[PDB]
């Protein structure tokens, strides 16, 4: 899987460790790049740099398979509770696990409580035989409050060391830093392989929105956005994680970002408040699930019934 | 911590002092600015403003920080009291240390009264080790009459002398004034470091509103908003104060800003009258404490029982 | 304090004339003043409209002063009495020097009568040291007798031609021909420097709901109000004047304007009948004050005992 297995193919050991400078640390992902990626680094020229794929051809077929064959090979896929059988039944089983799933809500309506109870339910072994795994979290505007895990973790009856080790948190404190923070993302799931789970951006644009704020140079975060949207899809294949980020809204709503965010974007889910604790989740372009709706009740523990 | 440590690490002398020209004044308040803002001073270019990050790199971890070790560096974040303990009781300890917390009423809610209070209350040594220091008040209607501090420095039982001296003042004319007396708070900040404990701005928009009419030109002021929602977060992390704003309301309420100061707000209190000087106060958009209220009295001494 | 101090630090006379044109005419009034409503004055630009700001930089502190300092210039604020000893004793010495005062009753409840007073009792040295000026007075109903003024004038003993010679009036026919008529009283509080210390407006709502009719179109009169609600306290600043308004009442009651006109008030007296000439006076929203009662009368000499 790694690239250790192009050395008995015709590739050298100098070239090896050029090529994990970059950031390609799988098999998968020099498959993920263009050749004018490649081209971009001192130290091989095209001659070389088309000769990698040739090895890497040799590895995996670049066929096609069968849709038979495809569904055997779509049973890798997980799915993540939520905390609540109602909510799990609206998604179809969860969170999904080769995707990215999107919420929105107005102020109060329970995007970082919603994310609190993914750190503590997905390390819990659930159905369709998920075995439960580390998580990383990467937060944006503050609200990464770890007393509140220790509220979820009594409802599941976890000790509190297990379930406040097993989390990783990164404050991005800008859209850049958001950007060079996917490296050691990359990095961490390379070396512990298939024991991380899920990433949450807490926010992906609380911090794109407000540098970029002049109406003139707009279109230049649509290049920059699209660069770190097809970067966490290709995350997501190589390792087999889910990736669940939060949006917020403005002003007779829709959130922001528009057509690019939505596009990338396999499942959406609106909230809205009901009365009290009780809150409204609708589902917006799902590829497999309706339009329906259904009640999560914020208490102590999260969300519930 | 400040900008000397640069020097030892590859730049020279010529460069810090134009990058102590422009405000930043901090290791962090490198990390805290974009390379966009690093490019429009004139006298710095692209192959020489990169190497200020990197040499940034080395003094802090660009990494992945346990959740377990998380809970150890929040242990600096301390908690202001308001002035009684059942108010203090709903909000978990009193004034968080990291964040913004909002205060909006109808007129006469007590919004004014519980900013008085703040002012010789977090000179105290209170709860949780914490110390006490001075403090910052930005006023933009008129209300800051010194003498009802010397109504609350006598419940108290401290000097005239020395709870009249750790205030400082200035009054926004305009919001563009607004917006240039944050350069002077953290040029206050910096030279005189950790004895300064919160930041008080008495309403945030009674002057936004004004200059602007309605629909008429509705953008320029949320992209001027996002402009100083999270210049104030980012001089609430670097320095580690408290963040105080009240709001007013419109007409069957609800408070003028909309969704973007909703969002940037990490606890809002709602503040209604009850009979005589009783008031009740709720608690909207926490993120650790549920929706519940409390009574407070506004005596002479301001916040009571 | 006024424009011609700018001329010694790098302006010259070709701009001081025009900043003059538009109603301008003190270093304060430029610190009043945006960068944005110094544009659209047809023959300044960018990198011109500038300098007058920063050079009006080095005339005053962009500072942060002391709270024992500011003490020190809250001395110049005076204080109007109202006619009668126990009124003022629930106002805390009078009316206000640098904020806006009003008040509401129902129909008989003694606003006229309590406003032909202070054109009598503000010529007179009182106490504080209050030495005693001339008077603005705007009327919006017809109710200026000035006959009335010679009652008033025999309880006080002062003769009636220098009790009729320092009183202005002005009928404001329409809302917009209040908004123009304030042009003419900073024209004429400022070439008369400090010899003019009160302003009253006869009722601010007489005129801006015949206007406007119900739900229809609301908002043109919110961002109308709220345009004259700061050009009042902006003019109480830069010439250090009290402002004085009433207001009706409808239907159990509650003032018209509603949280625009609640929030900018810095002071708000209830009016309400007693037996025969008997009125009651009740304090809401005030920044020192409490809430307390104290009976006055309507007799031949105005407020009295
Ligand atoms: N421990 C708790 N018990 C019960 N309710 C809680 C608790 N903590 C928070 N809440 C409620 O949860 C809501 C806040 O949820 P939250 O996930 O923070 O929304 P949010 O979308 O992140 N707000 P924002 O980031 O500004 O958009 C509020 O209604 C709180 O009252
Ligand atoms: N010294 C005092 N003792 C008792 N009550 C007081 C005192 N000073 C003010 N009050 C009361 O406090 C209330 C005013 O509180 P305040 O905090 O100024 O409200 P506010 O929201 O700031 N008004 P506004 O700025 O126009 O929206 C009124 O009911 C006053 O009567
Ligand atoms: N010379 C006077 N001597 C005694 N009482 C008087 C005299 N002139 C007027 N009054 C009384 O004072 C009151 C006048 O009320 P006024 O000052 O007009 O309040 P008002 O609220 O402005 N009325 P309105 O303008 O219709 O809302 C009435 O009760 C008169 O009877
Ligand atoms: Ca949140
Ligand atoms: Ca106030
Ligand atoms: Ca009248």
């Amino acid at each position: 899987q790694d690239i250790d297995l192009l050395q008995k193919h015709g590739i050298n050991v100098a070239d090896i460790k050029k090529l994990k400078s970059v950031g390609i640390c799988t098999i998968k992902g020099i498959q993920m790049t263009t050749r004018r990626a490649l081209c971009n680094v001192k130290g091989l020229s095209e001659a070389k740099v088309d000769k990698i794929k040739e090895a890497a051809n040799k590895l995996i077929e670049p066929g096609f398979l069968t849709a038979f064959e495809y569904s055997e090979k779509r049973k890798m896929v997980f799915h993540i509770t939520t905390g609540s059988q109602e909510f799990d039944k609206l998604l179809g089983g969860g969170i999904e696990s080769m995707a990215i799933t999107e919420a929105f809500g107005e102020f109060r309506t329970g995007k970082t409580q919603l994310s609190h109870t993914l750190c503590v339910t997905a390390q819990l072994p659930g159905a369709g035989g998920y075995p439960g795994g580390k998580i990383i979290f990467i937060d944006t505007e503050n609200t990464f409050r770890p007393d509140r895990l220790r509220d979820i973790a009594d409802r599941f009856n976890v000790d509190h060391d297990a379930v406040l080790d097993n989390v990783l948190y990164a404050r991005a404190y800008t859209s850049e830093h958001q950007m060079e923070l996917l490296d050691y993302v990359a990095a961490k799931f390379h070396e512990e392989a298939g024991i991380f789970k899920l990433l949450i951006i807490d926010s992906i644009m609380a911090l794109f929105r407000v540098d970029f704020s002049g109406r003139g140079e707009l279109a230049e975060r649509q290049m920059k956005l699209a660069q770190m949207l097809s970067r966490l899809q290709k995350i997501s294949e190589e390792y087999n994680v889910a990736v669940f980020v939060t949006n917020q809204m403005t002003a007779p709503k829709k959130p922001i970002g528009g057509h690019i965010l939505a596009h990338a974007s396999t499942t959406r889910i609106s909230l809205r408040k009901g009365r009290g604790e009780l809150r409204i989740a609708k589902i917006y372009d799902s590829p497999e699930m309706p339009e329906n709706e259904a009640t999560f009740a914020i208490t102590a523990g999260g969300i519930g019934d």
